[PDB]
């Protein structure tokens, strides 16, 4: 869907915004800071799970730009684990915003956040 | 979820960057100038749904800058009334897609393009 690199690199990194607030978001929520209203992260998580989903179809071959480190195409099966690998702890955190479960909630987030951070060491440069 | 308003700002151009996309990126299915797989525009649609669902939030009060008018906060019935038109809109080109119908889906998509263009004349400054 994207007529130039430039335009794949737009996609991405508007995506990658979008997730970022529907992540951190959670955070004083994760920490007590924020009341825990069931529902209302239920749904955010809804919301989260299909960004999640987004980015990945946008650094497609030749996409080189941006803050995207070059390994990314260059080793092509390690880049899809890391995203399918994050994709199923975004998974974890779904099923414990489903179940109304705050202890998995946090649990789930670090872990979230972990991988959030496993991808941009290898994949993304320096500001 | 903003700190500042520029974060709001962000998180609404980031969002309609991504509806954009999603929905420009069917026109030339529309057009029959792209083969029309039902089970594709359905999936394709249903993250527009989402998508079309998220700007709204992040033109709470205060938030003014980047394109948007101020008209947007002097009316807020009015400004909430286009968002929720063009949604709807949004809902018959989801109930075109989910039945795999061509011809409704066409029609469906002017209408929404006419949507976005309409809270554009009203709401959006010029470049
Ligand atoms: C690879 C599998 C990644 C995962 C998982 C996450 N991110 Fe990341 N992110 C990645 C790259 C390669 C880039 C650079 C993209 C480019 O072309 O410039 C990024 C960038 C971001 C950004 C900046 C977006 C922008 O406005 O330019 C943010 C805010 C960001 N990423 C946040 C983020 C969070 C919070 C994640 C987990 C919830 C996360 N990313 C995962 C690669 C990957
Ligand atoms: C009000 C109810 C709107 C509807 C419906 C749509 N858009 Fe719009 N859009 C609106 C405003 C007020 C702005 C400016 C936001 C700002 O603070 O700057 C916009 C902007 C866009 C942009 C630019 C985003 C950016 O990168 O800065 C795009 C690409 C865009 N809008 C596209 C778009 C499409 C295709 C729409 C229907 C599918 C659509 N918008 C609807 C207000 C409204």
């Amino acid at each position: 869907q994207f007529a130039k690199p430039e335009d794949a690199v737009k996609y991405r990194q508007s995506a990658l915004t979008l997730m970022a607030s529907h992540f951190g978001r959670m955070t004083p929520v994760v920490k007590g800071q924020a009341p825990y209203d069931a529902a209302q992260i239920k749904a955010n998580v809804e919301v989260l799970k299909t960004l999640s989903a987004l980015p990945w179809a946008a650094f497609g071959p030749g996409t080189e730009g941006g803050d995207a480190r070059p390994e990314i195409w260059s080793d092509a099966a390690s880049f899809k684990q890391k995203q399918q690998a994050f994709q199923d702890n975004i998974v974890k955190l779904s099923a414990a915003a489903d179940a109304g479960d705050l202890d998995k909630l946090r649990a789930a987030f670090g872990d979230v956040g972990a991988s959030c951070k496993a991808c941009h060491d290898a994949y993304r440069k320096k500001k």
